[PDB]
C-alpha cells in the first residue's frame, strides 16, 4: 500500500518505516524535524532495503498535507507526529494542544479533502487515566488523563471517533501503549533523546554510559513484589510490527479499531535496572527517592485482543530491550549526526 | 475596561454588548458573521447608547486576533464565538472541533502573544455530562458530554484550565449555563435563527407565529410533575448581565473561576408552552412524541455560587422570557434585515 507516516523520522516512526519498506509498501515520511534529524533517513532506507520519500513539513499545515496526500496517492496514514513529553506538557500546554489536537485535526481535515479514509493513530495508554483495574482492557471506559499530554491524546481519540461516526466509511485504529524501548537489532537506529531523558530505560542507559551519575528510583514502598513501580515496556520493534499489521489488516475495514499493544505483563524498576546492568556488563548506579506524585504502584496493559484479532503478540524480551539499547548506544554514542 | 467580544453580533453577544456599552466600557466586536448579520450592529449601538467597534473576522485567524488585541489595547476578552448546534455537531464533528477547540486555542495563543490575560469563556452546562445528581453544582466533577458540541466545550474548559495553571497570572471564568431565552425589552433584538430552531422556545415562537404547525413534545411519561422534560431557561438579559459582572469583577483576579448561570429552578415543556400561549394571546399548538433519545427527565443548575460570589442572580421571569420573545417576533417578523 501507499502510506504516509507522519512523524516518520522519530523513534517509533523510524523503526516502523523500516518494517514498512521491508514489507514492500511505498513510504512517504512527513516530519518537521523538531525532534529528529535528517541523518536517520539514509539509515531507514538502508535498513529497509528500499527508498522512502521524505517531506519536511508540519501536520498543522493543512494545505501541504492535502498536497502530499494527492501527490502520492496515499491509501493510508500512520500518525506518529506530535509532542510527547509529559512534564513539558504541564509547562507548555498550548504547544501540546496545538501540535496534538489541532495537528491531528488539520491532518484529518486534509485527508477528508483528499479522499483518504484509512488512519492508524499512535495513541497512548494514559487515556485509561486513573483506572485501579489492571491490567487495562480496551473494553474499559477511558478516564481523565493527568497531564495536557495525556488529555490531548484522549481528545484526539474522541475527535477521530466522532469523525468516523459521521463518515462511516473510514477505518481508524487507536493503538494504545505504554513504554517503547529498545532499538533496531542492527544497533544503527534507536532512541536519541536530546536533554534529560524522561523515560526510565534511556535514563538508565545514559547513567550506564557515564553521562549520568545515578538513577533515582521514585519509591521503594509500593505494594509490589520488590517495592518499586511496575510498568509496561514494549520493544520498539514489536510495537513497529504492531503498527504495520494493524495498517495492513485494518485498511478498508470500516470502524474505530482499538487495540492495546504490549507484552501483557509489567516489570518493576529494579527488574529494568538489573536487565540493563546485565546488558552493559556492569552494575547500573541508582538510589532511592520518594514516590513521584501521581504514580500508581503498578500498571500494565492486557494485549489479548490484538493477539486474537490481529494475531499479533510481542516476540522480544526485556533482556533484548536492554541489549539492543546498549548496542545502539555503543555503536552511536553520539546518536545521529548533525 | 477595553473588551474584545468575540461572537459579539450573535444572540448572546449582541445583548452582552449592549449592556457593556451601557456600563461605559469600550467594546470591540469580532464576528465572522457565519451566524449573524451586520444589521444588528447599529441596533447594538443605539440600544447601548455608544459605539462599538466591529471587525469582521475569524477566531481561527491567530494573526488577526493578535493584531486586534494590540490595536485596541484589549484588557479582557469575552468569548462567545463558536458553533453551538448539537445535532449538526453530530453530523459535522470536524467543523465543531475546529471552530470551538482550535478556534479558542488560536484565540488564547494570540492573547498570549499580545500579553492579554483576562478571559471570560461562554461555556455550557453539557460539561456536567450525564450527572444524575441535580441540580448541578460547580463542585461536581464534569462528565462525558454526548455530542461533539458538548465535548468541544469541555475540551476548551480543560485547555483553558491547563493554561492558567501554566500561566498563573491569568484570570479565566468558565460560565456554564443552559437555555438562553428572551430578547431585549425593546423588542428590537432577539434570537434570529435561520432554519429549524433547535431550542424549544424559538421553536414555540415560530409555531405560534404561524411558521410551524405544531410542537412535538418528546415524552409525556417522565418522572416529572406533568410528565414532560424539565429544563433550565435563563433570560438572555440576565445571562448577558452575568457575563458583564463576571468580567468586571474577575478582571485581574488570578484563577479559573467557574460559575453556573441560571434561575436555579427547572420548568417543564408544558410550563414553557403555557407561558408562551399566555404571551402571544393564543393557545400554542402541540402534540406528543416519544422520548427523544439521550434525554434526562429533569435537569437544572444550582446558581448559589454566582449569587454569593458575584452577588448575581436572575431578575427576569419565565413569563418575561416569553413576552419579550413574542415582542421581538412581533416587531421584527423577518428578523434582521439583509
Ligand atoms: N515515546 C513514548 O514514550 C510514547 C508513549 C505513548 C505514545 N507515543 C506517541 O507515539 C508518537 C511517536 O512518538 P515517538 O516516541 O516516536 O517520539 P518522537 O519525537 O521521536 O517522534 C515524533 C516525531 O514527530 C515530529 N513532529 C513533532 N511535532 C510535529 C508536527 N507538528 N508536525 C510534524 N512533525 C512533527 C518530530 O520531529 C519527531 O520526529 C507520538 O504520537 C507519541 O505521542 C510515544
Ligand atoms: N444558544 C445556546 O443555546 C447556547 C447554550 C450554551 C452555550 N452557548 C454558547 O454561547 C456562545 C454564543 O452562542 P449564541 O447563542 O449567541 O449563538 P450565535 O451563533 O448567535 O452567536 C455566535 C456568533 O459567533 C460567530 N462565529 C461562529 N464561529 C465563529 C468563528 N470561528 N469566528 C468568528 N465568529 C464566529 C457567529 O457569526 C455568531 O454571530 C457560543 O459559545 C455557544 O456555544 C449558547
Ligand atoms: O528517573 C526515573 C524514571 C522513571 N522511574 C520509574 O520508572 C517507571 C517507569 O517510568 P516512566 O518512564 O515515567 O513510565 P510511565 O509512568 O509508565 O509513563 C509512560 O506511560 C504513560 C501512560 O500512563 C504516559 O503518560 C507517558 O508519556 C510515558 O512515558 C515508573 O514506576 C517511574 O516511577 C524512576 O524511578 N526514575
Ligand atoms: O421541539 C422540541 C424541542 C425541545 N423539546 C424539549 O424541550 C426541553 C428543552 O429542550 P432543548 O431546547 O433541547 O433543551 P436542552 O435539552 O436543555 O439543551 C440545551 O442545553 C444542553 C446542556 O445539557 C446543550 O447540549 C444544548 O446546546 C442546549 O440547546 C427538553 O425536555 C426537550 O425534550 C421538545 O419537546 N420539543
Ligand atoms: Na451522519
Ligand atoms: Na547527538
Ligand atoms: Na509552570
Ligand atoms: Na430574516
Amino acid at each position: 500500500m501507499r502510506v504516509l507516516v507522519t512523524g516518520g523520522s522519530g523513534y517509533i516512526g523510524s523503526h516502523t518505516c523500516v518494517q514498512l519498506l521491508q514489507n514492500g509498501h511505498d513510504v512517504i515520511i512527513l516530519d518537521n524535524l523538531c525532534n529528529s534529524k535528517r541523518s536517520v533517513l539514509p539509515v531507514i532506507e538502508r535498513l529497509g532495503g528500499k527508498h522512502p520519500t521524505f517531506v519536511e513539513g508540519d501536520i498543522r499545515n493543512e494545505a501541504l498535507m492535502t498536497e502530499i496526500l494527492h501527490d502520492h496517492a496515499i491509501d493510508t496514514v500512520i500518525h506518529f507526529a506530535g509532542l510527547k513529553a509529559v512534564g513539558e506538557s504541564v509547562q507548555k500546554p498550548l504547544e501540546y494542544y496545538d501540535n496534538n489536537v489541532n495537528g491531528t485535526l488539520r491532518l484529518i481535515s486534509a485527508m477528508r479533502a483528499a479522499n483518504v479514509k484509512n488512519f492508524i493513530f499512535s495513541s497512548s495508554a494514559t487515556v485509561y487515566g486513573d483506572n485501579p483495574k489492571i491490567p487495562y482492557v480496551e473494553s474499559f471506559p477511558t478516564g481523565t488523563p493527568q497531564s495536557p499530554y495525556g488529555k490531548s491524546k484522549l481528545m484526539v481519540e474522541q475527535i477521530l471517533t466522532d469523525l468516523q461516526k459521521a463518515q462511516p466509511d473510514w477505518s481508524i485504529a487507536l493503538l494504545r501503549y505504554f513504554n517503547p524501548v529498545g532499538a533496531h537489532p542492527s544497533g544503527d537506529m534507536g532512541e536519541d533523546p536530546q536533554g534529560i531523558p524522561n523515560n526510565l530505560m534511556p535514563y538508565i542507559a545514559q547513567v550506564a554510559v557515564g553521562r549520568r551519575d545515578s538513577l533515582a528510583i521514585f519509591g521503594n514502598d509500593y505494594p509490589t513484589e520488590d517495592g518499586t513501580g511496575v510498568r509496561d515496556y514494549i520493544h520498539v520493534m514489536d510495537l513497529a510490527d504492531g503498527h504495520v499489521v494493524a495498517m495492513e489488516k485494518l485498511a478498508n475495514k470500516p470502524g474505530v479499531h482499538i487495540y492495546n499493544l504490549g507484552a501483557g505483563v509489567g516489570n518493576s524498576v529494579l527488574d529494568v535496572v538489573n536487565a540493563f546492568s546485565k546488558a552493559c556488563g556492569k552494575p547500573v548506579n541508582y538510589h532511592f527517592a520518594p514516590r513521584r506524585e501521581g504514580d500508581l504502584p503498578a500498571c500494565w496493559a492486557d494485549a489479548s485482543k490484538a493477539d486474537r484479532e490481529l494475531n499479533w503478540r510481542v516476540t522480544r524480551t526485556l533482556d533484548e530491550m536492554a541489549q539492543d539499547t546498549w548496542h545502539w548506544q555503543s555503536r552511536h554514542p553520539q546518536g545521529y549526526p548533525d
